């Protein structure tokens, strides 16, 4: 059964991949090769062409992603050759450097060896490669609450955070054969951060807010033609609302709205004053302004929605079915000001794609 | 088949209705009565108790409604006794008066005779009892574009609008047996309107915006125990966002955001300035302020969401399954600031309920 699943997915992937690459005449022979290889070894190995396009198709099929217009320009780094934790660490460091690109962010994915018998070769513990630690003890909340369980895990393994609101978590991953993951502190020279200021309101800096430049998802599984790439971190640039409307605004995250209201000089007493709404807008203006002043790539939700419309149009012109998750595609502020809000999307799952997987901690 | 459907729905409704009313011992006899009545006549007649509670259950089951906390206090007016267009007109006039209640809006429903053989006794053409006309000719847009097709229909029948941006449409409905609907102009003394001003920005009045006090949906079908009440208009009070984020903001409605931006003194040139978002917030603050100053009932989306949370809690305590449409329940501004955004809802259809029906025009 396990191998029949692999063969079925491989058949579907290769046909589709080779179609798009105008290599349709080579499907027949390559399928035989794969079929023999699965019979002999219990698996098959992607060509670099197949792997690159698979990772691109996977982004294109990500229903919850508004930034899919640029699926075909994804920078794919092939690291199936790594065998040591030093090599994984350096590959991860390199990803941060080249994706950051001095602020001109390059959408990039680094692909590590895939699962064998469902056996992971490399197991990344980080949710993102760059993220802030979180602490909760004796009514004391510090940092990012979403990071509380990973933070406590790292601190088991001998790491200690400074207990600032923005402690950088170490890279943490486990190798096949090892019982414990290893952790490495991030070189600060690799991590761009942006202080949040407001274009009009000088007092905004009193909040001492900041965020990191590059969101690098490192805990999802990339599936291509029946092959499970459990370790394959990828990044784009931020949409402003992810930071200003969620990361810094959610009560279960940094919960900054009351403080924003105070520094922008409005009362936070009456629901009918819409003070949360006003604070959200100003905080979001601040995030966009700050990233642009520093020369770090970012997109606002209006521009992003316009780009996504072009993605929709391109899908139609290419004769591709479009899939999407309305609940994730709408931005968390002024969603009805985007075209997305006013139409519906088929939330079917097409492969290749990126998938959730169970956390090794918790 | 038609009558078996009626009997099945009746069985399910009466059992549930009489349970909630603590009249469970009377289910058996009432079902026989209904069963005989369907056999003899092809239908059955609700007691006033059944009708009132049915209309209440129907509101409680309305998945897309955030204001369901107050389902049990709905004011039900039984007008199954009407036979003449004069009686329907006066019933409609009365609904507007008593629901408006000098600004202290009473959630009310007026229930007209139900369909017989799927044959309507009364056929209401209005989408809401109080709404603005819309015109489109020679590139000229006036009023509410959502009303363009009904407006053109009324103007076929001898009505003529003043072609102001806020022409009140006449009541328009057709009686069984008549080929054409009749129309009656609304007495202005019955219709409360609210001029939109802003609490801080004096120039806001230059926009000369206004809206009507009471949203009275008059084109949906109320279904109770297999009986189709196609004509049964109902009202609540407005949630502010319905007016400020949709009716006045949508490009396909009044499309006022650029004008709002100008009068609040901000540029409408760059997506990254979030000018639409800022304009939306101020326009929505204006709507809430204006309704409150005039003494007309209204609720903000934060307070409404808090109320809906209590509805959720009450459903659980009563042992009732909760149903809802996430896509309609989230407010169109700052949705992630409400609890609704952060959970999921089962969108199953439970009866009694209100349903869409085909328009007699278009
Ligand atoms: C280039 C800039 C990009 C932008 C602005 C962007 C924007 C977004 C946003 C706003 C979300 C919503 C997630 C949330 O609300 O927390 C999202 C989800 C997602 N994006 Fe993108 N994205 C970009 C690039 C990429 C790339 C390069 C990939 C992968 C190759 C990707 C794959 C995804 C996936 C898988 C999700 C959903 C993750 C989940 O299920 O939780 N995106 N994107
Ligand atoms: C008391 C104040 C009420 C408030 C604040 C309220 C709020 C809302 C809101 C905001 C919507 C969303 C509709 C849209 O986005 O256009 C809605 C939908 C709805 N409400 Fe309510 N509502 C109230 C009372 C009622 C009453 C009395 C009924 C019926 C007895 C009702 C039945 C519905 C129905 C059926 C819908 C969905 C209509 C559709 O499918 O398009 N509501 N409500
Ligand atoms: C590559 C990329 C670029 C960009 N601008 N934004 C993204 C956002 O993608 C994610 C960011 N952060 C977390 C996730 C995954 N979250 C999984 C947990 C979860 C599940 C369901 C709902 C929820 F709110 C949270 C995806 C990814
Ligand atoms: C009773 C009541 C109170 C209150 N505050 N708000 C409401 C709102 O309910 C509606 C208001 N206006 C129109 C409708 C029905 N719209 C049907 C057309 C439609 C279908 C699907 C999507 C859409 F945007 C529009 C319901 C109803
Ligand atoms: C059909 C499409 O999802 C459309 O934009 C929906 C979204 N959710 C909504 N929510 C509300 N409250 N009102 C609406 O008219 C809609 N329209
Ligand atoms: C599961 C629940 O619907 C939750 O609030 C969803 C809604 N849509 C979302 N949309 C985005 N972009 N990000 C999220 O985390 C969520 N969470
Ligand atoms: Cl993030
Ligand atoms: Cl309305």
């Amino acid at each position: 059964e396990e191998k029949e699943i692999l063969w079925n997915e491989a058949k579907a992937f290769i046909a589709a991949c080779y179609q798009e690459l105008g290599k349709a005449a080579e499907v027949k022979d390559r399928l035989a090769d794969i079929k023999s290889e699965i019979d002999l070894t219990g698996s098959y190995v992607h060509t670099k062409e197949e792997l690159e396009h698979g990772a691109k198709m996977a982004w294109r099929n990500s229903n919850r992603c508004i930034g899919r217009l640029f699926w075909n320009s994804l920078n794919v780094i092939d690291r199936r050759d790594v065998r040591t934790k030093e090599e994984v660490r350096d590959a991860l460091f390199h990803h941060i450097e080249t994706a950051t690109n001095n602020g001109k962010i390059r959408p990039t994915i680094t692909i590590f060896p895939p699962e064998e018998k469902g056996e992971k070769q490399v197991e990344i513990w980080n949710h993102q490669l760059i993220r802030y630690a979180g602490y909760e003890s004796d009514g004391e909340r510090i940092g990012d609450p979403a990071s509380c369980s990973l933070t406590a895990a790292c601190e088991e393994l001998g790491w200690r955070g400074e207990r600032t609101d923005f402690d950088l978590l170490p890279l943490i991953f486990r190798m096949k054969g090892d019982e414990q993951p290893v952790w490495y502190e991030l070189p600060r020279s690799l991590v761009i951060e942006v202080p949040i200021t407001h274009p009009d309101i000088e007092a905004f800096s009193d909040l001492e807010l900041k965020w990191y430049g590059v969101p690098i998802i490192s805990d999802m599984k990339l599936e291509v033609g029946g092959i499970h790439y459990n370790a394959a971190p990828f990044n784009g640039w931020y949409m402003g609302t992810e930071i200003g409307a969620r990361n810094l605004a959610d009560e279960k995250r940094y919960d900054k709205l009351k403080k924003v209201a105070s520094v922008i000089g409005i009362a936070a007493d009456y629901n009918t004053d819409l003070w949360k709404d006003q604070a959200l807008v100003e905080l979001n203006k601040a995030v966009l302004h700050s990233y642009k002043k520093q020369g770090v790539s970012i997109v606002d939700h209006h521009t992003a929605a316009s780009q996504f419309k072009r993605f929709e149009e391109q899908a139609e012109e290419a004769g591709r079915k479009l899939t999407g998750d309305w609940t994730w595609l709408i931005p968390p502020i002024s969603p009805a000001a985007t075209h997305i809000f006013h139409r519906s999307y088929d939330n079917s799952i097409v492969k290749p794609n990126y998938f959730y997987q169970d956390k090794p901690y918790e």
